[PDB]
């Protein structure tokens, strides 16, 4: 029986003959004892040679051993391990069922754009989108470096290209030590300085390997001990790519995959760590299948191809001559040109300003301009040459089903036997800090919303103070003469029609518990402002803005003049007013209007919505999506969910960075005018997620939010609707601008739902969800 003692050679396993066995040169991995003396064991050790119930065969039933002061933290990373393998192959995969069962996992995590290995490995470990960590591709250049950076050159070693601050800094700099088997960065200088201990990279070292010295690290002396630590494995995504994520193959590469971690657990395990050690397993984002038959060409849409292409999932295009014409380059041009050309186009162009908010992806100089983004299983390449279309990819939006990737969680830190609802990657590096008590350096994740996930929460979060309380908007006389321009012909008394927007005190109260039942947003933003109390909504008006910073107004379960009827506001100073002549005929602009009239009662409730302050200047092709929306998509909405609150408003990021900028910022007006011009609307929609009730009184735990962020422009392009004669267009493209309550709150400086009668945690997470409908539609 040479056989199973030549197993040795080339196993990682303790078999069965073996348990005693004389050592020889040489045997990758040692039964039996001295095993244990020399802590050359094979993982199964114990349970195959000592009769001992292994890590696998065990039930699930915070006891760290002998000099282990705090919990070591393990972060262990599958490339490419999309969440639909868990979903529907866990029982092909014993050991992450296991740990699926026994910890606390999520129903998946989602990755960010685009959905790439290196951008999201460091991702995870910064905390950051890509836009600011600035690995923002597996390949992209730069034009300030004027450098290129690719998977496979050297330039990618170059801390230039590396910002902020990876978990293996935020621990080292705190005085803990962390150690890397594989972590893209881990390699790199990054802020002067390595891991405590790292690998080079080296995709053939067997995952076994890979296992045993994380082991051995756990082994050290406690002064070189490290406290953190990485584990990476290239599969399921090399074979995902190979073969496509539906494929034996693909199923092997995960049993491959299973075994790792399962020898991971049973060393733990042999030593009693297994309720010591904090276990992270998750991925960088999923896999999509993708064929030779599913390809768009550059060369279909240009007679002329003077450029370079980023090529497959997430493309982008720029300039073939850089630096000299990085800028000059017309990113608009190549966008119209790619913009609605054949009926069913498998790809859409953007300039990164005008990607869905969502994404995060354009304050950096290496995110050229043009942007494709492309339907899911297609590709997007220059020509028909191009050869690598078949098996898998990943790169997509990070919505997509295909591109999610697994988070499963097992040790004293975590919960036991508890499933999570779906969350972003992004928040994974305050969760890291928190296991290690370390003070995160400043990210993009938001602190304390996982706190449900953990046994006792070692961070707790805090309310944002409000920068800017109220002002008082004066009630006062019509000016005369009112030199507004505006007119409303119907009105018979005007002083009492007016009078309906000066309530008593009880009626205010009556207004802020039905349209604003979870507070007011408190202003964070350095504003000027004061509140404007109605029968059937609430504003703050801005006079930085000549309008309203937020509007909101609750629509019960089940139930239009324009300019043929508005006035000035008595409330507000004219000096700090939109007018009617404001608002000159010759113009792309028209006057919005927040609370739509549409929904009051006919008669005098109705005057209270056609004033000045009610207003926000519209380009005339987005007031056709606003109207459509809130004429037809809304009452839709409020009849399903049983109600709706809605608060709507402006939203000024002319640096495209993501947050609320100074109002010095604003480059875009009213013509003739110092009205500013918005580069995207909100609406944010509060019922409840058990539709027998309404969005007043449901319990806090059991909001439901849908939030879009619209891009405020001058035609439908995007859409391909400028000569679409309907709106059934409306939906489609407003489904792809939701966002997050969190991604509202830091482009308004606005806070939500502070009146909430339920732990901060908790409204963090109704804040950090993502609406999500393409994997419905
Ligand atoms: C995601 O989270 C990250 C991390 O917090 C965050 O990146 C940060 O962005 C802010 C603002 O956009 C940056 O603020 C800068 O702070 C640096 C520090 O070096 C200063 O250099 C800058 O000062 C400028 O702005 C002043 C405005 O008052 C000006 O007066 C002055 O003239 C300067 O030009 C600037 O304040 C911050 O540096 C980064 N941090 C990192 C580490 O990158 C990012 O904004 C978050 N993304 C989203 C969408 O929330
Ligand atoms: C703001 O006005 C510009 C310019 O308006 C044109 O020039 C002005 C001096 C005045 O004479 C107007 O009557 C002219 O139309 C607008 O830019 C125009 O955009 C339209 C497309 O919508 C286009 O047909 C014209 O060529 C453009 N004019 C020029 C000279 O560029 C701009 O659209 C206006 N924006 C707003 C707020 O409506
Ligand atoms: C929806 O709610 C119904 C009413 O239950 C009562 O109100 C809800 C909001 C909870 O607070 C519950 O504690 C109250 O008893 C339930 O009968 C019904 O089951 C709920 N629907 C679902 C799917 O749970
Ligand atoms: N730490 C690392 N250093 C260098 N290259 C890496 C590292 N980790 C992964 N890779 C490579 O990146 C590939 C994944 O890229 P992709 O399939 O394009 O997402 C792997 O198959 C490896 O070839
Ligand atoms: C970067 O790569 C491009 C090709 O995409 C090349 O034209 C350019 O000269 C390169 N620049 C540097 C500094 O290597
Ligand atoms: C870089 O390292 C220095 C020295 O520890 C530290 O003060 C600083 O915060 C680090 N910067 C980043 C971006 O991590
Ligand atoms: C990478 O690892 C393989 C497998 O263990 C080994 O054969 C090879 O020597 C290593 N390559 C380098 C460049 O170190
Ligand atoms: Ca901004
Ligand atoms: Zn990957
Ligand atoms: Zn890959």
């Amino acid at each position: 029986y040479q056989d199973i003692c030549v197993l040795p050679t080339q196993s990682w396993s303790c078999n069965k003959l073996r348990c005693g066995e004389k050592r020889m040169a040489n045997v990758l991995c040692s039964c039996s004892e001295d095993c244990l003396t020399k802590k050359d064991c094979c993982t199964d050790y114990k349970s195959i040679c000592k009769r001992e119930t292994s890590w696998l065969k065990d039930q699930c039933a915070s006891q760290c051993p002998e000099g282990f002061d705090q919990s070591p933290l393990i972060l262990f990373s599958m490339d490419g391990f999309r969440a639909e393998y868990l979903e529907t192959w866990d029982t092909l995969m014993p050991n992450i069922n296991k740990l699926k069962t026994c910890g606390t996992h999520a129903k998946y995590m989602r990755a960010v754009y685009p959905t790439k290995t290196f951008v999201n490995h460091y991702t995870i470990v910064t905390g950051l989108y890509a836009e600011t960590h600035g690995i923002i591709d597996n390949n992209m250049y730069d034009v300030k470096l004027n450098q290129n950076f690719s998977l496979s050159g050297s330039n990618m070693r170059n801390a230039a290209w590396w910002g902020g601050q990876p978990i293996w800094h935020t621990a080292s700099y705190q005085g803990l030590k962390a150690a890397t088997y594989f972590w893209p960065g881990s390699e790199v200088k990054i802020n002067g300085s390595y891991p405590t201990i790292y690998k080079v990279y080296n995709k053939s070292t067997p995952f076994e390997a890979r296992v045993m010295e994380v082991l051995k690290w756990l082994d050290l002396p406690k002064a070189k001990r490290p406290d953190f630590s990485t584990l990476y494995i290239e599969e399921p995504d090399t074979t995902g790519h190979k073969f496509g994520p539906v494929s034996g193959q693909v199923i092997k590469s995960l049993q491959m995959a299973d075994r790792t971690l399962g020898m991971l657990m049973e060393g733990l395990k042999q030593r009693n760590l297994h309720n010591c050690v904090n276990l992270i397993l998750l991925a960088d984002h999923g896999m999509e299948a993708i064929s030779c038959n599913r390809l768009e060409y550059m060369t279909d849409y240009f007679n002329t191809v003077d450029f370079f292409m980023y090529e497959g999932a997430a493309p982008r295009i720029r300039s073939k001559n850089v630096p000299k014409d990085f800028y000059t380059f017309d990113s608009e041009a190549i966008v119209k040109k790619l913009t609605c050309r054949k009926p069913k186009q498998h790809f859409k162009a953007y300039l990164a300003k005008d990607l869905p908010k969502r994404l995060h992806f354009a304050n950096n100089i290496r995110i050229d301009k043009v942007n494709l983004m492309v339907d899911r299983q297609w590709l997007a390449v220059r020509n028909k040459k191009y050869k690598y279309c078949s098996g898998g990819t990943h790169g997509y939006d990070n919505e997509f089903k295909s591109m999610e990737a697994i988070f499963l969680a097992h040790g004293p830190g975590f919960k036991e036997k508890t499933e999570v609802t779906s969350f972003e990657n992004i928040e994974v590096y305050n969760l890291m800090c928190d296991l290690l008590k370390l003070k995160p350096a400043p990210n993009n994740g938001t602190h304390g919303s996982l706190n449900h996930l953990l046994k006792n929460p070692f961070y707790n979060p805090s309310p944002a103070k409000e920068q800017s309380p109220p002002l008082y908007c004066l009630f006062g006389p019509v000016p005369s003469p009112d030199v507004s321009g505006c007119k409303c012909s119907s009105i018979t008394d005007l002083e009492a029609v007016n009078q309906r927007l000066n309530l008593i005190d009880q009626a205010k109260m009556q207004s802020e518990a039905d349209n604003l039942p979870y507070g007011r947003p408190h202003v964070l933003q350095h504003s000027k402002y004061c509140l404007l109390h109605q029968t059937k909504y609430i504003s703050a008006y801005s006079q930085d803005i000549l309008m309203p910073l937020w509007n909101s107004y609750t629509i019960s379960k089940s139930l239009p003049s324009a300019s043929d009827c508005l006035r000035l506001d008595v409330r507000i100073p004219t000096v700090q007013s939109q007018t009617c002549s404001n608002y000159q005929p010759d113009l792309a602009i028209t006057p919005g209007f927040l609370y739509p009239p549409d929904f009051s009662s006919s008669g005098p409730e109705q005057y209270d919505a056609l004033i000045t302050s009610n207003i926000v200047p519209m380009y005339k092709e987005f007031a056709r999506l606003w109207n459509y929306f809130h004429s037809t998509l809304l009452p839709k909405y409020a009849t399903e969910r049983n109600g709706l609150n809605v608060i709507s408003g402006p939203i000024f990021d002319y640096n495209y960075d993501g947050h609320f900028d100074p109002y010095d910022t604003i480059d875009q007006y009213v013509n003739n005018t110092k009205i500013p011009i918005p580069t995207h609307y909100f609406v944010v929609l509060t019922s409840c997620e058990n539709s027998t009730k309404t969005p007043l009184n449901c319990p806090p735990g059991s909001l439901k939010v849908l939030s879009f962020i619209l891009p405020h422009r001058p035609d439908n392009s995007e859409s391909c609707a400028d000569k679409s004669p309907d709106n059934l267009w409306v939906e489609e493209r407003m489904q792809t601008h939701t966002a997050r309550v969190r991604d509202v709150e830091l482009l308004t400086g606005l806070d939500f739902y502070s009146a909430l009668k339920q732990p901060l945690s908790e409204t963090l997470r109704l804040k950090t969800f993502l609406p999500i409908f393409i994997n419905s539609v």
